[PDB]
């Protein structure tokens, strides 16, 4: 139902790139609509390749876990690699429709090599201190996953830097409270608000 084998077809060639095993880890309320539609999402997913595996957990079940990842915000799901270590992605909402390019990116990176970067680059990504990314979207925005996709690329290689993706629209009272008017936005920590579509050099920039 969420993959035609248009989908598949493409996303099966980036799968074949896959060099490690990675888990996603959702967060489930059984009493909530979108915490099973985010269930369902994931396990049509999870069947795309052997490397992926879904396992879910009960919300409120797992203190200890959930202060780990620091799941706040509902549905859930988090990304660890294959030695079972929160990469620092997350996802707060479902990333279907044009977000499955987040997804998609964020499990190409956590499970290889990722493509070759510069070493200027590289070494500013190393080079990060602690950091809390959340990379605000609608299901529509066609200039959304990039950002996301730079961001929690960031997240997989340092491993202080966390990058969550959040759409905006399951959360009303977040949008009036911090402004979220333009979509893509972008959140460090608290502070500083960052809207528009930005490159790899800027998100790392701010970072800085």
């Amino acid at each position: 139902q969420w993959f035609p084998e248009s989908m598949r077809q493409q996303l099966s060639g980036i799968f074949a790139k896959l060099t490690k095993k990675v888990t996603l880890l959702q967060f489930l309320d059984a009493s909530d609509e979108k915490s099973l539609e985010l269930q369902s999402f994931l396990t049509e997913f999870a069947s795309l390749d052997q490397k992926i595996t879904l396992e879910t957990i009960l919300k409120d079940t797992e203190p200890a876990k959930e202060l780990l990842y620091g799941i706040e915000k509902m549905p859930s799901v988090v990304l660890l690699d294959a030695a079972g270590n929160y990469t620092g992605i997350k996802f707060s909402g479902i990333p279907s429709g044009h977000e499955v390019n987040s997804l998609v990116l964020a499990v190409y990176n956590v499970g290889s090599e990722g493509q070759p970067l510069e070493a200027s680059l590289q070494k500013n990504i190393l080079a990060l201190p602690k950091r809390k990314i959340e990379i605000f979207v609608s299901l529509t925005c066609h200039f959304c996953p990039d950002v996301v996709a730079a961001a929690q690329r960031i997240a997989s290689i340092n491993p202080h830097v966390e990058a969550e993706m959040v759409d905006i629209s399951l959360f009303p009272e977040l949008k009036k409270e911090k402004k979220i008017m333009s979509v893509p936005a972008m959140l460090i920590d608290g502070e500083q608000m960052i809207f528009g579509s930005k490159t790899m050099t800027e998100i790392i920039e701010a970072l800085a």
